[PDB]
């Protein structure tokens, strides 16, 4: 029929990261946006993407170990 799954949709995600994207990134416009299907989700991402910030992995419990720097020249 259908495939149900519910919770989230995967779909979505597969694709972005088919597109070159980092799950969870890809996993956290889906979410914050509420799966809203692809394009909506995207956007999301075409926002986010414009920070560095995006790659990051999703709100921690109070940063305490941090593991970044950012080189400001390549």
């Amino acid at each position: 029929g259908s495939s149900g799954s519910s919770g989230l949709d995967e779909s979505v995600i597969i694709q972005l990261v088919e597109m070159g994207f980092p799950m969870d990134a890809c996993r956290k416009a889906v979410y914050y946006t509420g799966n809203s299907g692809a394009e909506a989700a995207m956007n999301w991402v075409m926002s986010h993407m414009d920070d560095p910030d995006f790659a990051n992995p999703l709100i921690l419990p109070g940063s305490s170990g941090p593991g970044s720097s950012g080189p400001s020249s390549g």
